[PDB]
DNA sequence: ACCGTAAACATGTTTACGGT
DNA sequence: ACCGTAAACATGTTTACGGT
């Protein structure tokens, strides 16, 4: 596929969430459900490595501790960045 | 071979030894290597893979240890004691 | 310089097992 | 029941490289 970039797909996923925040697990399902090229890829390697790479690298994504036991962090858009 | 103290006991004494009563996982490794003689000669990630895995397992298994988001660039979380 | 892809490496989380 | 040990899997963080 082409279209937008990995950093743009994560942003479009976050903007659709009511609380303006999504865990890494939630981003995976949104990509499978919203992007047709990932529709058959709901099973950790490849494009899932690229998503984690983009979240830690780009300053426009911040990591927020989750208020749920055993749950991964919240990923939201950086206000300043 | 370090005594009758458990891993949770060793992690607790390390955390209690800090002024802020909180340490990162990397710092817990340093106290074990620096304070416990049995761990003094196993600082490299070859002889350490064993006990370093046991420490992360103890921090995540027992409710006594809690995780707090760090306040740095990409620093790992703080590990403190559960108020319970 | 940016992006996608790959890989090493660190940090957390659970599940399982044998010994005391 | 508790502990130590080992291991699978997930989640985060860096570094490198070819192509545009």
């Amino acid at each position: 596929w082409g279209n937008l970039s990995y950093a743009d797909l994560i942003t479009k996923a976050i903007e659709s969430s009511a609380e303006k925040r999504l865990t890494l697990s939630q981003i995976y399902e949104w990509m499978v459900k919203s992007v047709p090229y990932f529709k058959d890829k709901g099973d950790s390697a490849g494009w899932k490595n690229s998503i984690r790479h983009n979240l830690s690298l780009h300053s426009k994504f911040i990591r927020v501790q989750n208020e749920g036991t055993g749950k991964s962090s919240w990923w939201m858009l950086n206000p300043e960045g």
